[PDB]
């Protein structure tokens, strides 16, 4: 019988851990580049990289806030290298995707109302944000098994390089705020920490490491090819919107609240102040193409086939209730189908307030989805719209927000709508895999316990670190050495504005590399 | 010293994983049975069964919604068989209990506002729900250690059989919905996927598997016995309500919001429309047994010992405020204690709406608990009641909902009230265990890290897969080969309607089987 | 090649677990002490201690609730000892910190609206709380690897001793509650349970155990020394507020709701009913020092540099709106900077209610931080304040709560403000560690996956149980055998009241002990 | 296993070219061997592999 009540406890190697902190050198196209140098004869290994960033005090007029997880969203590229070349690198989007299921790391990255609320400054000496520090946990392959997976420095010099994105990407601002001045005065101040182990008489053996490599297809192509595939552990596909032909303007953003219903509530709340207007006589200050109609005594307004129920309480006798009936409208020919945002409301009730001279809306019933809130403002006034398009007031136009969030997936902020209806992977000339439903994403989420998985073929099911991972292997003799991905996008109605958002296909392939310690640290591609 | 800075990496078995999808054969009281045939000599192993279901478009009038986790709630029975007989099978209730701590799984099964809101249709060709797909993760014993525990096929054919519940179980509807037509045109459309491993030169060894078996006691009996118990790893006990002598109709259901406070707010908001009435003179349209009392000027109405504070703002000059003082009442003798739902309110404030002719309630103080929310409507009008019992309007009665949720435990929807006061397990003639408080449920939740455990005796604490599980073993010489459970139910007040809900005792015993691979897969019960 | 599709199942030791419940002997400055004797020749080992407590019915008038996690907040000290002396013991604060990442355990220890809502009784016979039972999971070092790490009883008698905190610690009450009567008749009723193992032919070997050891520095000293350090696994530093120079009264507590926003909204809710008063003529019932100013028809009141926007709806024509402009004020010299709570508000909007003769508030704009919610009432009226101080009504003064919660950290209830600005740890005369930012807290939270970590130096990274833990070892020959800690407190403004809250420095040292089984259970100190 | 997949009517273009017809259908042709004088070539089942 095997003993389940006792173990012979082994004695480990004698070591001593230490928290180490280094400051960096900043250098300046004109992208920020920080270089850190780790040189110490007594540091045998390291892992658990942490980057700290000091955010400066922000003053002036306008509305200003930071994007969620700013610390992660700032990193464009990371590089650990030695005398023999690059040991490991990753793009910002692969790092964020790997850290998406670690909620404590996301909390330390910067997720609070003090940072992420859209604050207002009313005077040139107002303080919008107090100074604070954020901490980015750079999750690496070196963390899986604690001491077992640490990076061994075979007495060589290791240098770490962090490339930052430009500061316009991580800031959410409107047009009143003086961005060119904030951009002229902003500087990144980084610091790097890691755990070092001082080990007596270490005996190092070689190990394996995976380096992600991504390829971005051309605009609107339903294809993308990954070349030079010799040992891949997985393959993942998703789409990114490209907003370069726009001004990057969006109507609203909810800030710290991140539920889908929070996004929808923020959109409805921004429109309601322009939808129902209480005024003396026909309302003024809107473009002439707006057809605004007074509500009859029975309280029902019919817009073609749609019925809107409008009941406002405590309205003074010398005032009326008006309804904007074509707030946003899109069409391609003058008497065909119309996408009309005001037809998506069915009941609107509320109470007017005579103290503040505005209407406080109560319960709303609507069918608004995330896509309407995710349509960029410039698509409403494009040259292909045969109607005017935007009949909002100028005061409301001044509340629009520039958003250059770099890690948006799908065609909405939450990646909820699935626009890939069929996927086909080809290895050489033969069909490796095809699917009609998102069954490979269901499998990815079950296997990794994540809420935001992607379409992933996983080829490795072997326990980490203690075994050589299993791979799909090229057969150059038979021509199998490239992975072609081809999708068919879902069909949408040409009168919905989202048909004209441009899309890109992103393929990610994890290659397997061999780490060796013959005269310094070196890596070798496995073939 | 043991090295904690290096590992000799093992080369694993050479293999290739593959996603496979099958379509099934459908067969047809007249419950649907689907059977899928898996035949391929190169699929050596499988695990991670996922079942997909197509839900159709729903048209017509009435109120309609799906139960939460509809994909799981649809499965009545699953069987996996080969040429030698049944390998494994489970009831839908045991499957749901095994999957109740997997939040990712429950999310994929279909839990969202678009499926689970109670939607209203107004016109015969209105679309209530769009078509959508749900995914049911059939958790099996083969998933514990990934590749280690997978089901080995020894060149034999494998068959999977899924029996579905009738569609009345998964729909929450009112009386206006045309159920015989929906039930006549609804069909289940299933598809099965799994991960297959192609293994070169596989070396199979025998394993161990746990097969659940359930026994149902008679109505209202406090006993149950499992015969032929030779090697059990655990023993579970819980209660189910039996609504078969009723029409299964209830007053409210909260839908997507699933907190206890949400159940109470939904129930209170269903009652409030009938509780405080603003009328011109005594309100009409109510049964004669209603006791409607005008509220005095100081705002206090006394119902015997209870005081109700009623303050309503902006009431027009030609109107008064009335209070229904016996909305629901139940009693067994004409001068004993009375259960009265009107006495559970203490303060009622709100404001009147001139535009919509209704009250918008603002702040309520009450002591309503979950049991009032879980009392079926038909118990109020039972022949035991010496009072009329139900004094709601007919318009209120027409909005009631049919609910046939099959996996409800306890006597309330959340299994919160513990109605088992004492438990006694007998092995042969000796008292194995007995308890008063729910200390064994506390242990079950600590040991499995679940929020919804049951009273469970666990006999096995050895790490899974790598050891033969520990069991309680029969002593046939002494005659100890059956487990009889006896409970004592907690006493309730004879004037509470919940005392007359009928209960069933359910006992679940996990037996141990030996899997062997001498010419195909076979199981043998251990003696 | 290693087989990853099969394994040889080891037969474990033959055993039989059993749930065992014991009753205690209560004994009695006047702190309750419960002693339990475990003596039965057939129990070989135990773990998983659970303590149950019956809380009695509470009757009378006044406001009364329980602190969150009553069961854990009640325990002052735990000791397990045999005839040879103490085997293990821990203080209540270290136990709570060890179990703070276990949400299941916190849920069983008592966290619900039934217990934690602040209830009101109106007559001397009103029942405030129903009797209920709470469960305290006493997490031990014997739980890491289940059966592998369980405490073996080598035929000796084991005694468990629970020392209770006085009932004043776990109760939140106002002044109208009869505390001395409740305290005279309250009685702790404990019962202990554990899981025993009947083992045939057990084979016992010595193991390793860690005993936390606490040291508390003097009041307001920035230093603290830990003597007799020969093998420490970690070192922790934090601060506790000391309220001994006050009466322990606070303005608000949110009860069941535990978000930081909930703390703030409860504080604002208590202030707003006194901030804006609707009255016919100058409001009465305030101290002579109050400067109450009428709000002009324009709606803007200017208070020095601050501008307050006040808009109240539905105010009757014969009444006016007044604003309390110095509700709480603190200063140390007569014409310098002033901390004024009225200037922390910028916009106040709401609607008047003619039924309840009070204001229902709508949108509020404020800058209240958790420190304002965490200032004791005694500090506003201290002898160093050169102003009167508290111009609130006596009706508002009667709703303050006594709170003696024993495990508060930081200087606010949520441990959000970081008041330690620099930390230096000395080992002998050499600096072992120094830091400016909270990098050691970031590492503690990443490594333990908690949200309430402390500043911790960790020295052990080897897998538990199977390896002997790694320690920092004393060199008494060179004199390095003590751990000194020195902090510098962050500078605060001399006109903020929090500058005068007294602080204590807490150091926690985890000492390593060896457990041996040569004739009974014994421990030795590692040197 | 996927034997064949196509997005455009390339198998119908091939059918029409190979049989000189104006009204072909989507056809996988497995036999290209002269008629009658040879045993035609076929795609053959492998019941062992399903």
């Amino acid at each position: 019988r095997s003993n389940v009540f006792a173990v012979d406890s082994q004695i480990p190697t004698l070591y001593m851990p230490q928290y180490i902190s280094l400051s960096g050198v900043m250098t300046n196209d004109n992208q920020a580049i920080a270089s850190f140098e780790i040189r110490d004869q007594y540091i045998t290994a390291l892992n658990h990289l942490v980057l700290s960033l000091e955010l400066p005090e922000v003053k002036g007029m306008g509305r200003f806030g930071y994007v969620p997880y700013v610390g992660y969203k700032c990193i464009n590229h990371v590089s650990i290298s030695s005398c023999n070349g690059v040991i490991w690198e990753i793009e910002g989007e692969e790092l964020y995707n790997n850290c998406i299921n670690n909620t404590i790391a996301l909390k330390h990255s910067g997720y609070s109302s003090e940072l992420n609320d859209i604050s207002i400054g009313l005077t040139p000496n107002d303080t919008i944000k107090e100074p604070s520090t954020v901490y980015v946990y750079i999750k690496t392959p070196f963390d899986v098994e604690d001491t077992f997976s640490s990076l061994k420095l075979s007495d060589s010099k290791i240098t770490v390089t962090v490339t930052f994105n430009p500061v316009s990407d991580i800031v959410i601002r409107d047009s009143s705020f003086d961005f060119e001045t904030f951009n002229k005065e902003f500087v990144y101040v980084p610091e790097l920490s890691f755990i070092g182990y001082m080990v007596k008489n270490v005996q190092i053996k070689p190990s394996f490491i995976e380096k992600p490599r991504r390829v971005i297809g051309q605009i609107n192509q339903p294809t993308a090819t990954v070349t030079e595939v010799h040992a891949a552990t997985s393959l993942s596909v998703y789409t990114k919107p490209y907003y370069g032909n726009t001004d990057n303007k969006f109507i609203s953003y909810p800030g710290y609240s991140q539920d889908e219903k929070d996004y929808i509530d923020a959109y409805v709340s921004r429109l309601l102040d322009d939808l129902v207007i209480v005024s003396d006589g026909p309302p003024t200050g809107y473009p002439e193409s707006a057809e605004i109609v007074e509500v009859p005594e029975d309280g029902i307004v019919s817009i073609q086939d749609a019925d809107v129920y409008v009941k406002i309480d405590n309205v003074p006798d010398n005032m009326s209730v008006y309804l904007h009936t074509n707030l946003l409208m899109f069409g391609t020919r003058k008497n065909s189908f119309i996408y009309n945002i005001s037809k998506k409301f069915s009941a609107i009730t509320g109470t007017y307030s005579d103290a503040t001279k505005r209407t406080i809306f109560a319960h709303i019933s609507h069918s608004i989805n995330i896509i309407d809130t995710s349509i960029p403002v410039s698509l409403w006034t494009s040259q292909r719209n045969v109607y005017n398009g935007d009949n909002r007031s100028a005061e409301s136009k001044a509340k629009d927000l520039f958003i250059n969030d770099p890690f948006i997936k799908g065609i909405d902020f939450k990646n909820k709508t699935d626009i890939i209806s069929r996927l086909e992977v080809r290895f050489g000339n033969d069909v490796l895999y095809s699917e009609n439903g998102p069954i490979s994403r269901i499998y990815n989420e079950l296997l990794t316990k994540s809420n935001n998985g992607t379409r992933t073929l996983t080829f490795n099911f072997t326990p980490k670190i203690f075994f050589r991972p299993t791979t799909i292997t090229a057969n150059v003799s038979r021509g199998k050495d490239k992975l072609s991905v081809r999708v068919v996008y879902s069909t949408m109605d040409v009168n919905h504005p989202i048909y004209y958002v441009q899309k890109q296909l992103v393929v990610v392939c994890n290659d397997l590399y061999k780490v060796s310690y013959d005269q310094g640290v070196s890596i070798t591609k496995i073939m």
